[PDB]
């Protein structure tokens, strides 16, 4: 794209607000931003807000979303479609055109940790170049475990292909696959989806403590096999609904666009790899690392 | 094959009474038939009945089925596996020469949504050229959301290869990957495996419908992400088995043969994509329309 | 590798000894070991024990496992990642060298079927090259099923691809997949991953059974999609967590390093094939037998 060539839009922060007590205006860009995904590789990304996956969204369950974004591309449409809501996608999730903004308005009524993602034709090529990420719907009364939590983080499975190469999207291996974390709380890492962030500045926890990670694989195209080196997961929760309760899982497969909520417990000091056990992917990124201290 | 150059058998309708409370008699053909699995590509698929996926097959939990095969194919065996039924496979899932009938005779005593396909070796071959489709069988106290039910469908996921090629089944990424709708009451569609249909004319509903979809993903290889584009289901019963029960799902994940019952409310008039949401697999035909009106 | 070249070291039997009520000594090896993986296919394999996957470990929820891995390969280092044990990675999944032993000690307090494998870097090489099986930690109370069982066998899946090829294990289709038995009781069969075995010597057992088979996918990169032909699963124990308990599943799909408890009724006599659905790897060799006399 040649509107593309030397593009590199610094990022922009998420804006969101309450505005009543089950209202939340939120406010993004679509944006095409440099990303180092690999030591020494940049990817010229589409992404909503300059981060790939795109921020963090949490909201409460039964908050209605009112929804703008920018489109700072200056060729290409874009769009936004949350699995959290319930939309007419031929109306609510339709293309915002370069330098326009377009607001939607939609209900979030089910809780746990959805996949959001731009949903412009062909949306192969818009999720395969970075536009995708999580938003987490907080129960109204939490999950039956709430109290034996100590700690908590959120983590995104992505993939990364050949640039804009629809042959390789389509037909291709991944080329690498990535965890990113994204911050709950102030102190938290934000990170991009690339090979090495979170094994060079691991994600912290303290001997003893249980750890819930909000997952999601948002692919495009693969699935994850989600497994933390040496711990079983105590509690599971299938795209985070409450319901969906499941006990003593070694691995927790995630279909693509799949979520769960996982808690297990560290019992000794040391740093404990997190992979997808499907292991070419995990060769090719998909490791991050948590550092337990006493 | 030689002699199946320039052969096309015209579809055959299926064939099914009931005999009994808990008796019925099914009759399918093995057959040839040219089937356009995607604009200008015709597949001469080797079926059951003249559809790929096969005619859908419906009984009740407890029925005993007595099963008749005739093989139209003028040089290949064929033979039936149904999910649903116990049985020997040795004895009971047996190959029927060319131009012969075959009757076999197994209980379907598990409520559900099964995959049913051809057993003969290479299994891979048989499935892959088509010979595949779905049988539900009908829980005896039915599902616990019946009564929020307002309208059904039946939808199949498949792959194409590379013609009758066991170096592409084996080795090679799916060419296409498509829906088709089979029909559950009159008026219903009834459509085949290919790339287009189910967008140019898509499955009809009405604003705030509760719909349940009747799914399952016959591959052959490929596992699924199932996801309606706007909705979050309410309810899914793995396999159609009634406690089989999940609630909130954004996405669900089925195995090769896999299959599920999932129920969704559509809240706004417009059109919802139905997806696998392994998008290499959604852009190379894998999405189905559902339009909702006023 | 150079120091490999003619080398093809005896299988050395596990040893295993009850230490005290909630005490287990286990102590095996790893090695350098000539498999059988198809017909006229030899792969040079590194193991535990001289077997691809490795012996069988079964303990009791609550046991902790006093394990030494005396590694006699003669250059490269190896490791012990269980699935089972809440350990510290990076103290207790440490590499023994060369000629060298190592002690490392941990609990195992969650009931299931759990994969272990070498967890020396890179881990895909070290699985890849047949590093991989099961641990079966039995649950305090049993399953709620256990009285319906009539006879049992452990399966596990794993792949084999191009010999040592890196390249291959991260980027390329597996050139066989495959099913091996692990012995719970003297006279069952003890078998190595391979196309052929389970096929010309099936598994055996008598009309009317009810059959438990706990089985795990090792991948290293492939998810599963189990399932036995002829009949449909009475009740599935996800991971083997007793909790985690579907019923009248036709196929159960299983991350890799996935595992679950199984259990079905076979009615008529005959031979009962037992395969991967995804009918790639079945064509690739992941077909075992099921042989069911009166
Ligand atoms: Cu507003
Ligand atoms: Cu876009
Ligand atoms: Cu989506
Ligand atoms: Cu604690
Ligand atoms: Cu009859
Ligand atoms: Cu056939
Ligand atoms: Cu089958
Ligand atoms: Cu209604
Ligand atoms: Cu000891
Ligand atoms: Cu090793
Ligand atoms: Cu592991
Ligand atoms: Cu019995
Ligand atoms: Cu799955």
């Amino acid at each position: 794209i040649a509107a593309h060539k030397g593009v590199n839009q610094a990022p922009v922060p998420l804006k969101m607000e309450r505005v009543g007590p089950h209202d939340v205006h939120i406010e993004m860009t679509a944006q095409i931003t440099d990303i180092e995904i690999d030591k020494g590789k940049i990817y010229k990304a589409w992404t909503f807000n300059g981060q790939a996956p795109g921020p963090l969204v949490v909201v409460n369950e039964g908050d209605t979303i009112h929804f703008t974004l920018k489109n700072m591309d200056p060729v290409v449409p874009h769009s936004m479609d949350f699995h959290a809501v319930h939309a007419s996608p031929s109306k609510d999730f339709i293309d915002v055109m370069p330098n326009k903004s377009g607001t939607f308005t939609y209900p979030a009524n089910k809780p746990g940790v959805f996949m959001y993602h731009c949903g412009t034709k062909p949306v192969l090529q818009h999720i395969a170049n970075g536009m995708h990420g999580v938003i987490i719907v907080k129960p109204k009364n939490g999950y039956p475990t709430d109290k034996e939590v100590d700690r908590e983080y959120v983590l995104i499975q992505n993939e990364w292909y050949k640039y804009n190469d629809m042959n390789d999207f389509q037909n291709g291996v991944p080329s690498y696959v990535v965890f990113s974390s994204k911050a709950l709380k102030p102190g938290d890492p934000n990170t991009n989806g690339d090979t090495f962030t979170l094994k060079e500045k691991p994600l912290l926890a303290k001997v003893g403590e249980k750890i819930r990670l909000y997952i999601n694989n948002v692919g495009p195209n693969e699935v994850s096999s989600f497994h933390v080196v040496g711990t079983v997961f105590d509690d599971v929760y299938l795209d985070g609904n409450p319901n969906n309760h499941l006990q003593g899982m070694q691995t927790v497969m995630l279909p693509a666009s799949g979520g769960a909520v996982v808690e297990f417990t560290v019992t000794r000091p040391g740093t404990y790899p997190i992979v997808t056990h499907q292991f070419n992917h995990a060769q090719k990124g998909a490791v991050a690392m948590l550092k337990v201290t006493e």
